[PDB]
């Protein structure tokens, strides 16, 4: 059933740096994010150009929106290649011990917050407005588990079956009370155009 | 007593895409009224000069900001170059010398309200988080008034007596009730140090 495990002491810090932090540009988080569903359809349409039965779990390369009012959730959902159990473990399948660093350390020198995405650590904004980010993944290689943290230091991977999702990867954000702004169709558009406007694959937000 | 005014009609339109376009980034309005009051100081600098008899009515240059929880309201107060009764109906009343009516054709093309300085009306961005908006002020060569506006296409004038300042303007601004952001230390010293960091007078932040 369900592992706990802990988290790096440096992506503890960072975690910890990002929900106690007064910064009020909360909004890049979702950038970060369709930045980072971007990079894994990257990953996907690049293995399956010498191995097109890599679609086979999926041939459609998108990003999907989805608010609800009622769970209080943001989830933002891709079709990329998906993470395996030792991904999602391996913080995730990030680059997170020394980005975390080199970015704490670029905090020093000036940068702000939302340079977060420069250092491969762009996934731990979702804390920004988030209390609570369950990640669902399915990887051609591997079963579909369930990843989720409170921050607190610790996370839990569990295999997930419910729903079958075919290849890819669900981020849901439990959105933090004060951060319901972010389930707004106009809210959300607009970051959207702000942020990710000219993006290689078709983005859609659904309604509610 | 109390005299009524129109405002001329496109700044009228103006102050209604203010306050009704969907826009998140609203904390530029304390940018735009600084830059304001600087200009104000500026001039009365520069007038002081050539005649240093008007610092007669204070000769520190400088900006307050006086946030209330109780009144709900952001003031933001220079000792600049004041108004007379008519450069408050002009001024604040007319097109004048502003580029609004650029700046809304600049909307329709692409343009966003950020860019509101770039045109010479940028005091109206204070609109973005207040239902209403008092000026006091007090030029050399003038009595002190007060003008008012709750938007709805008009503005007050009157003379006031209750408190003479000296020389320049207070603007105070009843904050919305959900745009109350604006009265925390915290916040306000973000906007601040991210907007007016390079300001050439003074900037204090009152404390409560
Ligand atoms: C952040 N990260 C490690 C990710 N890896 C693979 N697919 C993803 N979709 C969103 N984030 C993803
Ligand atoms: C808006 N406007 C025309 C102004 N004129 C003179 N002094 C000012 N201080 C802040 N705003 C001022």
């Amino acid at each position: 059933e369900v592992e706990t495990f802990a988290f790096q002491a440096e992506i503890a810090q960072l975690m910890s740096l990002i929900i106690n932090t007064f910064y009020s540009n909360k909004e890049i988080f979702l950038r970060e994010l369709i930045s980072n569903s971007s990079d894994a359809l990257d990953k996907i349409r690049y293995e399956s150009l010498t191995d097109p039965s890599k679609l086979d779990s999926g041939k459609e390369l998108h990003i999907n929106l989805i608010p609800n009012k009622q769970d209080r959730t943001l989830t933002i959902v891709d079709t990329g290649i998906g993470m395996t159990k030792a991904d999602l473990i391996n913080n995730l399948g990030t680059i997170a011990k020394s980005g975390t660093k080199a970015f704490m350390e670029a905090l020093q020198a000036g940068a702000d917050i939302s340079m977060i995405g420069q250092f491969g650590v762009g996934f731990y904004s979702a804390y920004l407005v988030a209390e609570k980010v369950t990640v669902i993944t399915k990887h051609n290689d591997d079963e579909q588990y369930a990843w989720e943290s409170s921050a607190g230091g610790s996370f839990t991977v569990r295999t997930d079956t419910g729903e079958p999702m075919g290849r890819g990867t669900k981020v849901i954000l439990h959105l933090k009370e004060d951060q319901t702004e972010y389930l707004e169709e106009r809210r959300i558009k607009e970051i959207v155009k702000k942020h990710s406007q000219f993006i290689g694959y078709p983005i859609t937000l659904f309604v509610e």
